[PDB]
């Protein structure tokens, strides 16, 4: 008693958007940093029938009959998790049912500190998520500023992290979790400096590693897992998986934690777990384990420094002079322009980027700076040389948005007026289209 | 520079077991009343590459480049919700970003109270959900309990919302949220004197009517959405779509809540939303409003209240003594047997059912009741003559279970060392398997 026609004749109106998603997808030149593009196998498992179960609880520990099989797919997915960061289940587990980054991380904080306990975050315009405790002076803007005390540690004026900051701040405030591993930050982690801060003061370290999950698993950057009490990581970035997320706890440093993580993420935060996510997450970690995915990620970074290399050598400013791994920040300070003006010149021609703060800025809402980063473009078969390319299309577009910022003025909305039918963009996009349109998709 | 092998290629271990899930579910007579079956058109969505985007904010109000079709989708899916409910886009306001069922509920809330805000709820003992404030005497077992202050209304000894209850302890409570809408109730609800209870107290009115999504739509069932503040409900259940939520708020009756419900699913608790679930609900509420799905929903009703019938015909013991709506508690008290042995002897069996708590329950661990559903299987065609069968099969599971505790005790560890290789468990599991593995599957 239901309708079986596909998409396409059930849905004429949502299947031709779909289809139009994804034209713009396989002509884009992509620079999201946290962006990637799943293979089939990945969305094959998302568009399977175990997301018909309904499964809470644990695997063996279930509150309903026919979890065999699911069983079989939660386990896989735990093992194959910490096969992929390298962590012996006997010091090691994971929870791999946080249904993304934002949630796993309230969750994982609620498991170590509780209501109103205290947490140290970095700033969102110095690089940090706003799940790291974010506010304004206005308004506690995520519940990490909420359901918990949280105090915010900014970058120095260079753009790195100031650790004797850090430790000032931790002295002062003794939280009970301090976190690092970041959104916008181009640069690696010491992880073991933060370990001894959080010694002193008996705090948890947490390390959110979503951004340069990659890099950690095939070991091209510091390991969390040598410090950190508490990893977190979001599987659809880098790592190349679906939506989702996980949490690592380390057993061996805190008996009892495993019972703790897991009580959070249910009951007392989620029910049912999203099987096709574990399933399509327990896919892509096989994947992540391989020799291939390695010298995909080895990629990532030699397209990301390269890609540096070029800006700069077109007098283009970077946040700390350059970039230790998938990301880059641009200071366009030096051209008078706004990330949100560079993001919709961007967007006119093709080009998938986001505006970013700088460390100077204190606008949220018009920063002086864009990030970009390369995961998306090597998953699609770019080398270094490419990188010059779309170093070229990125000062072209600040060109034209400077010279569009002359013609119609500083006012967001006046700017935008000079977008459609301009010459430099159509000629621009095509020039996008062409190339981005040939490249292999997932 | 990824891989493209199929799914079987890549990773053959996985999609064994997804073709034994794909198997079980295809013999097993699901009677878990929270469970539906998706066709290929929601699946296809699931799947879709536009799970690739990052999309954080709203539409026209993007935090990056390259959401042009996104928004489209975003629109016509809060279009299409507003449409399946009846109600105008000038009175009420819907978000579609909520992953879950358990996280709209919480984003709800915070969004109506904030932390240490008060909010009143049924007990889980009673028929309510988790996320309705829900604790124990020894923990805050769900963050609706510890995040908010909550106290807990239960139903009389003949398992019906006692609104006299409900008023006294609104008056010396003095909650800002009154939550109605359930998880195990098989009655429905009056919802005019809630409000009229919430209107006393200056309390906003809550329904979360996941579980009867589908009644309130088609016009089957009392309509909250004439009275409620908030409306609250998965996609996954009855409604038969993929695992989301929906948030609903009337802003004629409260205006600001609209900022006030947006801000707390973003940036209050979530980041970048689930595209391909989005994308996959537009899809459903199409569905859900053509009258084909109305004729679907009745069926839902006539084969539970055929249910109910043939098991009291059966001297089976029902919460109520029958049913509203798509869901029946089975008493099993005067079998002296619990519904966690009822449950195990029916995975045996291949029936998919849940143990479920009554009002005489003090216990969690071990309940005196199973909850059933009618969803799925009316979904694979069944009809009110099939009913009986199922009614038959649950009779014979239940003195299958008398005799095996019986013979190896009342343990539950004990129970299962019964449950292999009995004849007429292996009888009654062929019995369900040669008839459920013949009808219609999606
Ligand atoms: C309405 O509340 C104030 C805000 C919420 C999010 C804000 C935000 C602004 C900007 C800018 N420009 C950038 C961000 C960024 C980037 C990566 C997009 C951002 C930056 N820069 C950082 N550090 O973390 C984030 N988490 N989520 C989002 C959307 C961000 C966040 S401002
Ligand atoms: C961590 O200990 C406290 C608990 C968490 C879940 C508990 C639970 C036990 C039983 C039993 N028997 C039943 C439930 C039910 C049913 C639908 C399965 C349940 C019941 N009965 C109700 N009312 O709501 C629920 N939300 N989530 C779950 C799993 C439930 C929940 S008790
Ligand atoms: C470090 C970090 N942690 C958690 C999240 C949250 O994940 P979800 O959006 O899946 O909830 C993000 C999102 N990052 C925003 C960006 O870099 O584009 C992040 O950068
Ligand atoms: C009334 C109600 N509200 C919210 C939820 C939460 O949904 P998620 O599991 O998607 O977070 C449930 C789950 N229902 C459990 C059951 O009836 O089987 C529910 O029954
Ligand atoms: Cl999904």
């Amino acid at each position: 008693m239901f309708n079986n026609e596909p998409l396409e004749q059930i849905d004429k109106e949502l299947h031709d958007i779909l289809a139009d998603e994804e034209k713009r997808q396989r002509e884009t030149i992509n620079l999201i940093a946290s962006e990637n593009l799943t293979n089939g196998a990945v969305r094959e498992c998302l568009g399977n029938r175990v997301s018909n179960k309904y499964s809470e609880g644990y695997p063996k520990k279930r509150y309903y009959g026919g979890n065999d099989f699911i069983d079989k797919i939660e386990e896989l997915c735990q093992k194959r998790a910490l096969e992929a960061f390298n962590v012996s289940d006997e010091e090691w587990g994971v929870n791999v049912q946080p249904l993304s980054g934002s949630a796993a991380n309230v969750q994982a904080l609620y498991a170590l500190v509780g209501v109103k306990g205290k947490i140290m975050g970095m700033h969102l315009c110095s690089g940090g998520h706003l799940t790291h405790g974010f506010f304004d002076e206005k308004k506690k803007v995520s519940i990490t500023s909420d359901m918990f005390e949280s105090k915010l540690y900014k970058c120095n004026s260079q753009g790195y992290v100031d650790l004797d900051a850090v430790r000032e701040m931790a002295l002062s405030f003794k939280p009970k979790v301090i976190i690092c591993g970041y959104t916008s930050y181009p640069r690696d982690i010491d992880y073991q400096q933060f370990r001894q801060i959080c010694d002193e003061v008996n705090a948890y370290l947490f390390a959110d590693i979503s951004h340069i999950s990659s890099f950690v698993a095939c070991n091209i950057l510091n390991n969390p897992f040598l410090h950190a009490d508490v990893v977190t990581t979001t599987t659809h970035k880098i790592l190349r998986g679906p939506r989702s997320a996980l949490i690592f706890f380390n057993k061996k440093r805190n008996p009892g934690i495993e019972q703790k993580i897991n009580s959070a993420v249910f009951p007392s935060f989620q029910g049912g777990p999203h099987n096709n996510k574990i399933a399509a997450v327990a896919c892509q970690l096989k994947e992540v384990h391989s020799p291939a995915f390695k010298e995909y990620t080895q990629q990532v970074l030699l397209n990301s420094k390269a890609l540096a290399k070029a800006l700069i050598s077109k007098q283009i400013d970077l946040v700390t002079n350059g970039t230790d791994n998938h990301l880059i920040v641009v200071d366009l300070r030096k051209f008078s322009i706004t990330g949100s003006k560079l993001q919709e010149t961007c967007n006119a021609i093709n080009v998938s980027l986001n505006k970013n703060t700088i460390p100077s800025d204190v606008d949220c809402v018009s920063p002086s700076g864009v990030r970009i980063g390369t995961p998306a473009m090597t998953t699609r078969g770019a080398k270094e040389k490419d990188m010059e390319f779309i170093a070229d299309v990125l000062a072209r577009a600040i060109k034209i948005t400077v010279d569009l910022q002359e013609q119609y003025g500083k006012k967001l909305v006046d700017f935008k007026k000079g977008l459609p039918g301009n010459a430099q963009l159509q000629q621009l996009k095509q020039e996008v289209v062409t190339w981005a349109g040939a490249l292999p998709f997932p």
